[PDB]
């Protein structure tokens, strides 16, 4: 029904992601994991580093266990090296249950720890298929079925701020909430639709419609799917096929023609300003994902606000205008439903019945003219076919 015990565990932004607290081995070593549901390995610092306030130190921990062997990992945008173990793992604000997992002690990486993130280890919520080196060290989440009652399933609530934060907001910020094992009705409004997780890897759904301001951006379904279609909490921006993406563009572009932006905007580089409070949120358009339904023939969709997609960022000059950065990029891998689209569901990743859930989460940033939303059903067809093989 509710678990008030772990609501609010998460801090952060979609920025540099959204973490929660865990204790590395005995005596417990707090450490600000980093929630990402597109990986599977549990990898914590465990050397001193110019962004590390703190570092996992197993010669300290009493029942740290060695594995002689190390593992390379490279990510969309940075990676690293590591050597595995093994240590007792416990999750301060989560179920009351200490279990030993896997743990990729990270002794040297490069573009991987994030400046200011405050986060010092990353959680790979995905299946064993994508862990590394193979597909036999056990992700964490599944230890954790596995060694103690916990139903197999959780749900994630993150929260934009919808204005930019200074890292004393965020250390003093609730981020989101991420309920382990349930479902806490108080993160969201509506009803819950669900879409079937096509291939136990990555967290693997399918996109049969894409709409802007609810024009159709007409493209064969696969192309949505070029690859894969993933809900990737670790991915910031909305990450689109080129194909895609590109006539996304020219449609976002076209529905906020009243007003003209720099390529670079566009190209989610540079920001872009406007006077304190006057952002023009209603000359820009919805975004309208139609993901697959569990019922044959029938869909359902999520719609996010331009408060979604376009990135609360500091001021130019850190003044009092508010801007952002347009949060939607091509993928050379697939689509990405990264943090910003999260931000506007509170989703429930049932491993358990293999679906995923979508909700309007009680927390996404919106005006009193438009609210994100989760709606359905649809009859479309041969939604098997927008799958790539
Ligand atoms: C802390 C951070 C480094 C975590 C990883 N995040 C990333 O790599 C994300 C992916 C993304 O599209 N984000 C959208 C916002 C763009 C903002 C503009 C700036 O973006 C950037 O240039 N870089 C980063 C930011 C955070 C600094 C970033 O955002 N990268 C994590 O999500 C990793 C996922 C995406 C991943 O790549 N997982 C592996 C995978 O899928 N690998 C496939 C592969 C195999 C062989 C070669 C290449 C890839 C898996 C095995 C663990």
């Amino acid at each position: 029904g509710s678990f008030v015990e772990m609501v609010d565990n998460l801090r952060g932004k979609s920025g540099q992601g959204y973490y929660v607290e865990m204790t590395v081995g005995s005596p417990p070593q707090t450490l600000n994991i980093l929630v990402d549901t597109g990986s599977s390995n549990f990898a914590v610092g465990a050397a001193p580093h110019p962004f590390l306030h703190r570092y996992y130190q197993r010669q300290l921990s009493s029942t740290y266990r060695d594995l002689r062997k190390g593992v390379y990992v490279p990510y969309t945008q940075g990676k690293w090296e590591g050597e595995l173990g093994t240590d007792l793992v416990s999750i301060p604000h989560g179920p009351n249950v200490t279990v030993r997992a896997n743990i990729a002690a990270i002794t040297e990486s490069d573009k991987f720890f994030i400046n200011g993130s405050n986060w010092e280890g990353i959680l790979g919520l995905a299946y064993a298929e994508i862990a590394r080196p193979d597909d036999s060290l056990e992700p964490f989440f599944d230890s954790l079925v596995k060694q103690t009652h916990v139903p197999n399933l959780f749900s994630l609530q993150l929260c934009g701020a919808g204005f930019p934060l200074n890292q004393s907001e965020v250390l003093a910020s609730v981020g989101g909430s991420m309920i382990i094992g349930g479902i806490d009705h108080s993160l969201y409004t509506g009803s819950l639709w669900y879409t079937p997780i096509r291939r136990e890897w990555y967290y693997e759904v399918i996109i049969v419609r894409v709409e802007i301001n609810g024009q159709d951006l007409k493209m064969d379904c696969k192309e949505y799917n070029y690859d894969k279609s993933i809900v990737d909490s670790g991915t910031t921006n909305l990450r689109l096929p080129k194909k895609v993406f590109e006539a996304a563009v020219k449609s976002i572009k076209a529905a906020s023609s009243t007003e003209k932006f720099p390529d670079g905007f566009w190209l989610g580089e540079q920001l872009v300003c406007w006077q304190a409070g006057t952002t023009p949120w209603n000359i820009f358009p919805v975004i309208s994902l139609y993901l697959m339904g569990e019922v044959t023939n029938q869909s359902f969709r999520i719609t996010i606000l331009p408060q979604q997609y376009l990135r609360p960022v500091e001021d130019v000059a850190t003044s009092q205008d508010d801007c952002y950065k347009f949060a939607i990029s091509q993928s050379s891998t697939g689509t990405v439903m990264g943090a910003v689209i999260m931000e506007g569901f509170y989703v429930v990743f049932d491993r358990a019945r293999k679906r995923i859930g979508f909700a309007v989460s009680a927390c996404h940033v919106h005006d009193e003219f438009r609210t994100a939303a989760v709606e359905g059903p649809f009859v479309t067809l041969d939604m098997e076919d927008c799958g790539y093989n």
